[PDB]
């Protein structure tokens, strides 16, 4: 049991959703993001990402000329993988030399082909390794290609390595794009889908000790093969049942405790009756209770997203748990006498009696390698100085807008958690701004003044350069401390924007706030494609 | 806990199998050659490679694959199907006994060229064996460039220890089908394909598998930030090695050979030396007690297959208690020496030999494992030899491989051989059987069969009221207990299923390594 794995960070980019918050808002409103394929790229519809050519190579210390040579899958994953770490409240400083493994679901290598007719950089290997190379992580970095089960197979491997104590953190993800018509048509009536997502995992006990924010807990997982089926793309009912049963047995999970399953299938393809029967039979081995478990699939919203399917599904489940809300599955065997029902409504996600909500995700690929994972709701033991920095001023401004939007959408935000998170959970980069605020309304006002260039005496800003501070010595340091303990946050703000390193923990005595989810770095949006 | 290696098969430059491989290493053969035109023209684009031969050859029918589909199959997939399959037979397992096993498959593979030249995903590559044999453990390709097969080994080990699977097939395959992929990798590339079969040690002992050696530790990690992604990290290598020795309680003084990642002559190689040497020195002042080398000096740098090629070299050295040369920093004050000799591999009294293998890749993901010699417990007339193939021509070819093997192996235990042929091979449709009670009679029967000598001593047929009738079954049994092996032979070649265990009373023989299926050498390339 105390082999529980916490999910402490997430980031996701899917058709119709540039981030996890849009994603949620789309699911809540039952939005279908599938569109007709346009000429700009080249059945006839697809869940597509937008602006797949955009990248911020300088952020990652990659020359612009090399960006053109990078598979966009690699680029987009670097970006999302990175943002997941910030979502968790981790930065370059705090990640440097961590034994963080990286497990990257990825199943196509098309861009490299496209280029070699003009001309290695675009291997699966290098894809997995870009993040560790950028952030100096020390856990293994392994791409996983099991077709559509990839990101969920990666999740299982990460879980096992954490439980074994071989790593102390994992980044697991997936990414899929269809850059040629050929790659589309390899999928498929699977409406093929694009996407890219990442999760950050730690052992639960480390997540609690370090005071991470915890979206949920993985309490079981397993993987297996179909073996011999009637054609390699056809599923095995027995293999699915064995998978599910073996996980529930191994980790002592009673099927009655499970109230949602994020299916592999949409309900409407060839293999999908089998998935339904298998799950239902395994549940019925242990209970005569009827229609207590909702099922659905986000593939009805965003298409069948290949290697990223697992991470997209997990993220949906976590978002449902966090809001205690089940959301429709779109356009979906004898349900009446089964444990299952198809949830087509937006409704509260109910629990029995304080018991945490539990859900599964399934992900089964064309090559017959299957994965299934069980997730449990985490049930916690439940003037500020705001700082923002970016590597270019234009990105700093975009940061301040993303923060303003977030505060405006989220009347509930705890201001002290937000500031603490901005202090300790983001890297101080060269273009810097800071301000004081004691209420939500003051906070919005400062951000608005900063954006509108309205003077405001609570706002400070500078570009680091190579500054001339006499403090960095003894008597000056003692004064800084004096300012902290007297809460002269103006003075702290002023110096911090000019480049002075502040030990943020000293701002806090009795009460220490918590890192929470905030929007992550707003990457430049620069175009790079085949030279 | 301990993982047994119970089967292996390998195909490397200059070596069609693991027996030629050994013979090549013992004689210090270098299999690297000039690239010929049949591959491509080097002059239109260095110039040598460790190459496999007949990379186009495949037996699609054996695997229930249409000939036309073979042409569409990447030869990497084809060759691994063959070697992976043979590793199972090397262990003494067949379709019948593998059906529905939770055997996982971990396949190191790093290039997809044939598909471009034109089903051929890494995913499908890993999965062809499970689909053919109906295995139920996960099937996962691994691409960490050159560390791939050794990273796969680590993942298999962990899954076995956790009890998620009960067997693993781990392997690697690399070919250079275009000048482009050769040149890139090159910033001497080697081809190859190999597999190992792994089980928990306790299951291997209970099932009476033959055990080449034991994996006693492994780990994997990442260089992280280096000066360019292809450059190594001295610290990561030391942390890797140290963390493994500490975690699994292995003292460096117990280690007497290390199969290096590098040959000793390339950019990153001074770093590998210094890292390993430093870690060893943290624990001992002993000097020059650990030999080092690399089979890449013999067969080229074999990419994804490097790990399995290295592990196999180590096992073969342990089995023969022999260290072999490596071909072509201040050693004197180090724990290490470069072994350039063919010499006996010594241990201080009793203790099992221990060795490591390292495998680093262009993407910075490193693996290292520690292997220990297996030391079996002491063990406590006519035998019936049976051979079968799916085509008569392969049966004949099988007869010749067995004859060569018996001829080369003057101390084979005949009973173990027959038992292995009985219980450790599938009975296929073209069948032959004979009796023999000595090595020389065994060779003679095989020779007569090949020469189609009217013998009467040899039974053969192409596939039966001993199935239906109660009293007929009883008679068969009566024949067994009276050791009327001629009668058993006769019926078996016609298709009667025999319960081989009944031939054995209180003394049961053991499965050993024998040559594995001789695939039909049929050419398939681009349609």
């Amino acid at each position: 049991p105390e082999d529980a794995i916490a999910i402490v960070g997430m980031s996701g980019r899917y058709p119709g959703a540039r981030n996890v918050r849009e994603y949620w808002d789309n699911l809540v409103h039952a939005r279908n993001a599938i569109r007709d394929i346009p000429t700009s790229r080249w059945c006839k519809s697809m869940g597509m990402l937008d602006d797949i050519e955009h990248f911020d190579p300088l952020f990652f210390n990659i020359p612009p000329s090399e960006a053109e040579l990078m598979d966009p899958q690699h680029r987009i994953f670097l970006q999302e993988g990175y943002k997941a770490f910030e979502d968790a409240g981790y930065n370059a400083r705090t990640l440097n030399e961590k034994k963080c493994g990286v497990y990257l679901g990825i199943m196509s290598n098309e861009y490299g082909v496209m280029l070699n007719r003009q001309s290695t950089g675009n291997s699966f290997a290098i894809a997995a390794a870009r993040i560790p190379y950028f952030l100096n992580l020390k856990g293994p970095a392994i791409p996983i290609d099991t077709a559509s089960s990839s990101s969920l197979v990666g999740t299982h491997l990460a879980r096992q390595a954490l439980i074994n104590k071989e790593i102390d953190m994992a980044l697991v993800g997936g990414v899929s794009l269809y850059l040629t018509p050929e790659s589309y048509m390899s999928m498929c009536g699977f409406v093929p889908g694009e996407g890219a997502g990442a999760l950050v995992l730690k052992r639960l006990k480390d997540a609690e000790a370090d005071r991470d924010h915890i979206y949920g807990i993985i309490i079981g997982s397993g993987i297996n093969q179909d073996g011999k089926t009637n054609g390699i793309t056809a599923p095995s009912a027995k293999s699915q049942m064995d998978l599910e049963r073996d996980i529930y047995e191994t980790y002592g999970i009673h099927p009655e405790s499970i109230s949602y399953v994020e299916m592999h299938g949409t309900g409407t393809k060839q293999g999908d009756p089998i998935e339904l029967e298998a799950l239902s039979t395994v549940f019925q081995e242990k209970t005569d209770k009827k229609q207590f478990c909702a099922i659905g699939s986000v593939k009805s919203n965003i298409g069948h997203t290949s290697a990223a399917a697992g991470v997209a599904g997990v993220q949906k489940v976590l978002l449902c748990m966090n809001h205690k809300t089940l959301v429709p599955t779109l356009n979906f065997f004898e349900f009446e006498h089964s444990p299952l029902y198809v949830n087509t409504e937006l409704k509260p996600w109910e629990t029995a009696d304080g018991k945490p909500r539990r859900a599964c995700v399934s992900s089964f690929g064309y090559s017959g390698t299957n994965a299934h994972i069980v997730i449990e709701e985490y049930q916690p033991e439940k003037s500020a100085l705001f700082v923002l920095s970016a590597k270019k001023e234009k990105q700093l401004k975009a940061y301040a807008e993303a923060m303003k939007d977030f505060v405006t959408s989220n009347e509930d935000i705890d201001l002290e958690d937000m500031a603490y998170t901005l202090q300790t959970g983001r890297e101080a980069m060269d273009y810097r701004m800071a301000f004081l605020a004691d209420s939500r309304e003051m906070l919005i006002k400062a951000l608005d003044d900063y954006l509108a260039e309205m003077p405001n005496g609570s706002i400070f800003a500078a570009h680091v350069k190579t500054k001339k501070s006499e403090i960095k010595d003894h008597d000056a340091k003692a004064l800084l401390q004096t300012w902290i303990e007297k809460k002269r946050l103006e003075k702290v703000a002023e110096l911090w924007v000019k480049g002075l390193q502040i030990d943020w923990n000293k701002l806090y005595g009795e009460y220490t706030p918590r890192r929470i989810s905030l929007p992550a770095y707003p990457f430049a949006e620069e175009y790079y494609w085949l030279p």
